[PDB]
């Protein structure tokens, strides 16, 4: 980019540059830079190349000032312990700005949107003014060039990310494609612009918390898609801190994908090949916390079935001239929960993440390993642990050894099981949509959609118990339409029309929609379902059904499967009654529940098709 002009010598930032140089970044990209350094402040600005060497060195850097710590046990793999008010995503300090309300959120009757959070312009003018203004004196700005999807895919975009967090930066190498490449793949190009800052500018004005800058009480996280701007404050923590992932990639992304045609989604992409030599690829939307990426990576137990991994968490999908609808991962890695990752639930996992991989509030053995709930592994004799909270811990104490948010940061290359096809810029064709979250009471543990127009219902309808992969506590029933709740980039019932309107194009083949439930409980809070590797029996038959096989009976709420059409070998004492069962009472409550909800919360937005399943559904439980 061209020097700016000046009468002074406060605009050039060319003497601050540490690597790299501003004079061949493209232009606009200069802009971005040297704008918003003359506004932070930072003493130094570092141009990531994506190199290992740079990589390395930044590692040992966090290394020496005690911002991370090596696990000696593995092969370059680190640990991250937080400020534990800085453990997730926050969704009440989590904003979209645009004009007018309604394009980002439908109007509530009830007065408070549980679709997104809205901003106006002007409020959001004055909260930035309150929070970056001189927030990197004394640190270093990263430049972060990094592509979603791979450097080709028509799939594929450009960000460029600046941050004052080295973490941030050894993150987003992992989880996007990262360095000099990408600003050769640029060019004049357009790109997302993303700036984010701890909000610690130096001298500190607040104790630093185990070394983890960040500043909770002006935590913001901001998406403004008519400015192509994601502009994040205060938080270090992952979902907020890594910019091409849920704010780039979900938000901005979906308000694109509805303007271009396309889908954005929180989905896993996964292939499974059948006894038959048959593959399929499905994608699946559970919310956050419960478990896209175990049944991505998924072990099946049925014999001669095979699982590979495109994506765990994001989906980008458009239909092509033969109307396959195709998708890609835009991820470069997996950005995981650990508690609950075992050689039982998840073995695929526990394989990838033991090279060249970042754990973040996870417990640390003294022989350098990690540790946490559910891990389900011994400790020889005289190995001690230390907490996420870096106190020493016993496993008879008051909390957990890791944080339950707490996530694992790993190369998608690694994964043994990762897909053959997860960076084909072609996409894979997606032949099912798998929706479902966490009930344990009423709905079965799997069933199909009788039509598209009832499918979206479902998706829309999915509700599901609260995790910790954001600020909600307790185990109450929450509405999750989509798994998107924390992450519509605009208007909700926009977003249905968007999704109807895929049965209108042409040539379309439009997968079937399958609802599933890993979490039924009986009457002693026991699980009725194994679930994990097991789960491969409910994808056989989705599998089956998609070929068109007449392996499924109609009930109110859709097709599931008939007597003995599952494979229930290997499980004999499986509770088939309560598993499967489905009660007049309960769904006579669940569609008032779904009524009041989408009128409440979608109103005059909400289309006439998915009234229109409403109704039905109520009609055909009524004749139970
Ligand atoms: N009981 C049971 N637990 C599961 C199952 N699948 C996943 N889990 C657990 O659910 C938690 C989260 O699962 P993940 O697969 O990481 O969920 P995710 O959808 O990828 O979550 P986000 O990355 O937050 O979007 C973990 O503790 C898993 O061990 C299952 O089939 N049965
Ligand atoms: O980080 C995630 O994937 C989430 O919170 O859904
Ligand atoms: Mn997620
Ligand atoms: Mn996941
Ligand atoms: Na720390």
């Amino acid at each position: 980019g061209s020097m700016p002009p000046q009468l002074h010598n406060g605009l050039d930032f060319s003497a601050k540059v540490i690597q790299g140089s501003l004079d061949s970044l493209p232009q606009e990209v200069r802009k971005f830079v040297e704008g918003n350094a003359q506004l932070c402040q930072p003493e130094y600005i570092h141009i990531c190349d994506g190199s290992e060497e740079e990589y390395g060195r930044l590692l040992a850097h966090m290394q020496e000032e005690g911002v991370i710590r090596k696990l000696k046990k593995y092969d370059n793999c680190w640990l991250a312990l937080t400020d534990p008010r800085d453990v997730a995503r926050i969704e009440s300090k989590t904003v979209i700005i645009t004009q007018e309300q309604r394009d980002t959120v439908p109007i509530p009757k009830s007065g408070q949107s549980q679709l997104g959070r809205w901003m106006s312009e002007e409020d959001f003018e004055k909260a930035f003014n309150a929070r970056f203004p001189g927030c990197m004196k004394g640190r270093t700005m990263y430049v972060i060039p990094f592509s979603m999807g791979p450097l080709g895919s028509p799939l594929a975009k450009i960000g460029i990310e600046l941050t004052d967090s080295p973490y941030v930066v050894a993150s987003m190498r992992i989880m996007t494609r990262m360095g000099t490449s990408v600003l050769e793949a640029l060019g004049d190009g357009e790109f997302i612009k993303c700036l984010h800052s701890v909000g610690c500018p130096l001298p500190l004005k607040k104790p630093l918390v185990n070394n983890w800058a960040c500043n909770p009480e002006l935590t913001l996280i901001a998406h403004l898609p008519d400015r192509r701007e994601i502009i994040s404050f205060g938080s270090g923590y992952g979902g907020n801190s890594l910019l091409g992932k849920k704010c780039f990639a979900l938000r901005i992304a979906s308000r694109l994908a509805k303007e271009e045609g396309w889908l954005a989604e929180h989905m896993l992409i996964l292939g499974i090949t059948n006894p038959e030599g048959k593959k399929k690829y499905l994608a699946a939307a559970f919310p956050s916390a419960c478990g896209k990426t175990n049944l991505a990576m998924m072990n099946p137990t049925l014999p001669g079935w095979k699982v590979e991994c495109v994506g765990d968490d994001i989906a980008w999908m458009k239909f092509d001239a033969q109307g396959n609808l195709r998708a890609i991962n835009p991820e470069n890695g997996f950005f995981g929960v650990a508690p609950g990752t075992s050689v039982k639930t998840n073995p695929n996992a526990i394989k990838t993440i033991q090279k060249n991989t970042i754990f973040t509030n996870v417990a640390e053995t003294s022989d350098g390993g990690v540790y946490w709930e559910g891990i389900d592994e011994p400790l020889a004799p005289g190995v001690t642990i230390t907490s996420w909270k870096n106190k020493e811990w016993r496993p008879q104490d008051e909390e957990p050894c890791a944080h339950p948010n707490s996530r694992f940061c790993t190369p998608a290359s690694q994964c043994p099981i990762i897909d053959p096809a997860w960076e084909s810029p072609e996409g894979v064709p997606i032949e099912g949509i798998i929706f479902g979250g966490r009930r344990p009471a009423g709905v079965p543990l799997v069933y199909e959609a009788l039509s598209w127009q009832h499918g979206v219902f479902v998706g829309a309808a999915m509700r599901s118990e609260a995790t910790a992969g954001a600020e909600h506590k307790g185990k109450v029933i929450m509405h999750d339409p989509f798994a998107m709740r924390p992450f519509f980039g605009y208007n909700f019932g926009k977003y249905l029309a968007h999704w109807l309107s895929m049965a209108h194009r042409p040539a379309a083949k439009l997968p079937k929609i399958f609802h599933v439930n890993w979490f039924r409980k009986d009457k002693n809070g026991k699980f009725l379902w194994p679930g994990f590797g097991e789960n491969s029996r409910v994808l056989e038959w989705m599998f089956g059904r998609i070929e068109g096989e007449d392996s499924a009976k109609l009930t109110p709420i859709g097709y599931v499967p008939k007597e003995d059409a599952l494979n229930l070998k290997g499980l004999g004492d499986v509770n088939v009654e309560e598993l499967f069962g489905i009660s007049k009472e309960f769904w006579e409550k669940e569609v008032e529940e779904i009524d009041k909800y989408l009128e409440d919360q979608v109103n005059a937005d909400l289309p006439y098709e998915i009234e229109r399943e409403l109704r039905a559904l109520k009609q055909r439980i009524s004749q139970m």
